[PDB]
């Protein structure tokens, strides 16, 4: 039993604001942050029941941050806004613990619709 803890990276912001205030309506307390790296320092001192995270930056493009939080979180559910390279970086992520890794699309109504069954099929 949780107070539903959703931790997203993407632009933050603009993302968030969306993010934020949707899903805090379904009853979860969602943040942002710049990309993933941030994350990997906050998640030092909280692990979120879902997490979500952009893949542009990092020296792996992006899914280098799953080999990071994989490191500090053994099992995090993470989820990716995008998979252009370094694929193998997330199947590792999957072994970890992480939900699945969708496409740019993300706003609320692909953010929401995936977010939430993440942890329907995690909730028995
Ligand atoms: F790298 Be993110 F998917 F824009």
């Amino acid at each position: 039993m949780q107070r539903g803890i959703v931790w997203v990276v993407d632009d933050d912001s603009s993302i968030r604001w969306v993010l934020e205030r949707a899903l805090a309506g379904a009853g979860l307390t969602c943040t942002t942050f710049e990309n993933g790296n941030e994350v990997l320092a906050a998640l030092a001192s909280k692990t979120p029941d879902v997490l979500l995270s952009d893949i542009r930056m990092p020296g792996m493009d992006g899914l280098a941050l799953l080999k990071q939080i994989k490191q500090r979180h053994p099992m995090l559910p993470v989820i990716i806004m995008t998979a252009h390279s370094d694929l193998d970086a997330a199947v590792s992520a999957y072994q970890q613990g992480a939900f699945d890794y969708l496409p740019k699309p993300f706003d609320i109504d692909e953010a929401v619709a995936l977010v939430e069954r993440a942890i329907s099929h995690y909730q028995e």
